[PDB]
């Protein structure tokens, strides 16, 4: 029957189409699946890069935050010691001062005795030349 | 022939279906690998921004293990010089102690020579005295 | 028409072959589509974690910095107060050795004082002696 195949010679040409069409979307498809396939992969080594860089540097910061809280404990203490020899300066200032009061006033008392014994001597040694004089 | 025909037509009609189910998947297909890409898109930013916040803190933390350990070298010569004013202050103490024992000793001798003067002023004075009113 | 019947039955049966291999194609490539799918969510997952690990280190690493800082300056404070204790404990030094040259110098002087304080009282009483027995 004659126009039973001219029905299906029309059919078949459409066919042939839409088979092609299909496996030529289906090729492309394959290629954009390999790229993001690609992509994915430098991404992961990326990320994996990442948390290698990320502990790494954690375990420098975790240094240094023990660092940081050391030496703010060695330089409290430092202050203190530091504070107290300021005290202590002081304290010996204080007497330092005193002392330089305490041997002015004696070189003072040493001196007026040193001149009184010179004084008594004379007086002393000219009363006996009178008296000296007197029994002669 | 008629029979031949007939076997065709059902072919044709599955053949029709079959390409159809193809093309549907790879246009189902097309979009899933467009939302990968999609996806994969943004992921690259975030790596990379990932990356830019790693290299800037790696460059602070540099900074801070530096200045924690010049910190701490620093601390160490502000202890040993403070140790040493400490030893300084103790020896300026142990002498300070010592000038006031000198000092005292001193003011005892010069109040007894100050006393023994006048002692032996008056005795002097008495003696004159006896022998004065004597020769006369 | 036998020719023409022949001919369609051959491209049936390509036309089978080709919507098979698309089928077959686009039915391997929604599944590299899906495992990429899963990859990328497993790296959205990462990506997200080392988000939160950098603010996490950031601002661990922004309280480090603001201590070196406050470390540095309380160490800068702490050398300049040493380095005023050092000039103090000099200068308490010098005072002390002129307080201790002028306590040898006094003790020289009352020692003198001392010496003839006594010499003059002998010589005093060895007069008297000569005189009172002239006088008898
Ligand atoms: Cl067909
Ligand atoms: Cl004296
Ligand atoms: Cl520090
Ligand atoms: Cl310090
Ligand atoms: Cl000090
Ligand atoms: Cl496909
Ligand atoms: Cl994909
Ligand atoms: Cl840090």
């Amino acid at each position: 029957n004659t126009d039973r195949i001219a029905t299906a010679e029309l059919g078949i040409a459409e066919n042939k189409k839409d088979a092609q069409i299909a496996k030529a979307q289906a090729n492309e498809n394959k290629d954009g699946i390999a790229k993001n396939q690609a992509d994915i992969q430098l991404h992961d080594k990326k990320i994996t890069n990442l948390g290698i860089l990320h502990s790494m540097v954690a375990r420098a910061v975790g240094n240094n935050t023990q660092g940081v809280a050391t030496n703010k404990a060695d330089i409290a203490k430092n202050q203190a010691d530091i504070a107290n020899n300021i005290k202590n300066i002081y304290e010996l200032a204080q007497q330092q001062d005193q002392h330089s009061s305490d041997i002015k006033t004696l070189a003072k008392v040493s001196a007026a005795n040193t001149d009184r014994i010179a004084k008594n001597k004379a007086e002393a040694d000219a009363s006996f030349e009178t008296l000296t004089k007197n029994q002669k």
